[PDB]
């Protein structure tokens, strides 16, 4: 009944049931549905003035603060959702990684080498799946699986 991190909830909104998952902060409407060893993963990264180091490709000093860079995240999901713009084009304009350079890849990686909130995310993510905002000491991140 579920796969892992995944559980069952009540939106105040609408009334209706949800599914979201603890692990990964993904949220849906629809009920989702042998770990292997590496999993590849994109992602698209805002930092803020607690980040570990508040700096970026895009501003030498970032400033935002974490509430804001969760209001920038909150909107990248809902523009991607949407379909109003795709993950990669986000991550290359927008990520404050450069990993941005290729599309917010950061390629095939095993348990015991990312930070370990991002891991923990990527690991329960299937391939083709999305995060919701996953937060680590570089700040705010997305993540993709693609492979």
């Amino acid at each position: 009944k579920l796969p892992p991190g995944w559980e069952k909830a009540m939106s105040r909104s609408s009334g209706r049931v949800y599914y979201f998952n603890h692990i990964t902060n993904a949220s849906q409407w629809e009920r989702p549905s042998g770990e292997p060893a590496r999993v590849r993963c994109s992602h698209l990264l805002v930092k803020h003035s607690q980040s570990r180091r508040p700096s970026s490709w895009r501003q030498e000093k970032i400033t935002r603060t974490k509430e804001e860079a969760l209001e920038l995240i909150n909107g990248y999901i809902q523009k991607i959702k949407s379909g109003e713009e795709d993950f990669e084009s986000l991550a290359s304009q927008f990520s404050d990684c450069s990993s941005a350079k290729a599309r917010g890849d950061l390629g095939a990686f095993s348990r015991g080498q990312m930070q370990k909130p991002f891991e923990d995310a990527s690991f329960a993510l299937r391939t083709g799946e999305m995060s919701g905002p996953v937060f680590t000491d570089s700040g705010i991140h997305i993540i993709l699986r693609t492979e």
